[PDB]
């Protein structure tokens, strides 16, 4: 069976996602899925099943996404994952439904407004994200601590661990606004990059039917929609919708 098939004979489709980035995949005070990527997963299946609580959420952070994929834990990931070559040589990714780029936030009273202002500076990073990756490769001798989850990563900035934290600009524009004592010292970093499912490599049939479902929702304004409900309340009035949404 291709793995399409696979996921209709099973009845449920395995999803990962963030229990601990609000606000695109978090768990609630009442332990509910929620969030931006939530939205698509369940939409993803209605389409397979015609019910949107057959999926399983499966928790996953940032370094262990591709792992999930590859050891059949999860048949797609939708936690926040960014599009890169390199996770490309190693999953199939389906059709992008957010844009990204990284950013650094920093305390109210940080004079960090730049990479070079990081030279001495303990930089907090979520193990496996794309922020991970970009300062390890290119500013290797900036000093780090990095943390499995999110909570943890955020909780050590807080807990002064470290002078700044750099992670997607969008997860620091919404945290920064729940959070006044911390401010963007850089709002933007790096390359403007997109945010997608991923498949397992070569589930072509899977990754087929999400990139034609994503066609379809764009058609609807499926992400503005979800935008408004799950996104919009979490940023400034800086921020347009267009700035953040892919449709189709």
């Amino acid at each position: 069976l291709n793995s399409l098939d696979k996921i209709k004979q099973n009845g449920v489709v395995r999803i990962g996602v963030f229990g601990d980035k609000p606000p695109f995949g978090y768990v609630d005070e009442k332990g509910n899925n929620q969030g931006y990527d939530i939205a698509l997963a369940k939409r993803i299946a209605k389409e397979l099943f015609g019910d949107e609580n057959k999926v399983q959420f499966v928790l996953v952070e940032a370094a262990n996404r591709v792992e999930f994929l590859k050891s059949n834990k999860v048949d797609i990931i939708l936690a926040n994952f960014t599009q890169t070559p390199q996770r490309a040589e190693q999953v199939d990714f389906c059709s992008p439904y957010m844009k990204v780029a990284l950013g650094v936030a920093v305390p109210k009273d940080s004079n960090i407004t730049s990479v070079e202002d990081l030279k001495d500076k303990t930089l907090l990073l979520n193990k496996g994200t794309t922020a991970d990756a970009y300062f390890t490769q290119n500013y290797p001798n900036i000093k780090t601590l990095k943390y499995d989850q999110n909570t943890e990563t955020f909780a050590a900035l807080m807990d002064k661990r470290g002078d700044a934290l750099s992670h997607d600009n969008t997860l620091l524009f919404a945290w920064v606004k729940d959070h006044p004592d911390f401010k963007m010292g850089i709002k933007e970093l790096g390359n403007k990059d997109v945010i997608a499912p991923a498949v397992k490599k070569g589930d072509k049939e899977l990754k087929e039917f999400i990139d034609n479902l994503i066609i379809k929702l764009g058609q609807e304004q499926f992400f503005h929609k979800a935008y408004d409900e799950t996104l919009k309340a979490h940023f400034g009035d800086d921020v347009k919708a267009d700035d953040v949404v892919i449709e189709g």
